[PDB]
DNA sequence: GCCAGAAACCCTCTTTTTTCGAGGTCTCGTAACTTGCTGATTTATAAGGGTTTTTTAAATCGTCCGAAAAAAGGGTCGGAAGCTT
């Protein structure tokens, strides 16, 4: 697992991805972020942003 | 001859520094005021009832805006159905 995360998010929505993504990550550009992962992580911080999507 | 460093040249951004402009504000100079002379001619005016133009409100219309409602979409949970064992 090595993983490259992007946002293309609007409004309320980015403030809400960024507070998900940044605890997980860190962030390498203003919408960008890039770590290694244990597959098992991914899948939860799949299931987190899901939770809370507009 | 090789290698390194420093220096000269090119371009753009960032920040102060200077400059400029608008405009605001004050004060004094002065061309055109005001006050004073006369007498022949022109103009205004005391009241109030009937009569034109503009103001003013109301209504209407149109437009715009905002809010609410409805639609749309992202997703989760539970249940039922289908398939496989």
């Amino acid at each position: 697992m090595n993983i490259l995360l992007v946002s293309q998010c609007e409004k309320r929505a980015l403030s809400e991805t960024r507070r998900i993504l940044d605890q997980f990550a860190e962030r390498r550009g203003e919408r960008t972020w890039q770590t290694p992962i244990t597959q098992a992580g991914l899948d939860t911080l799949r299931r987190l942003l899901k939770k809370s999507a507009r």
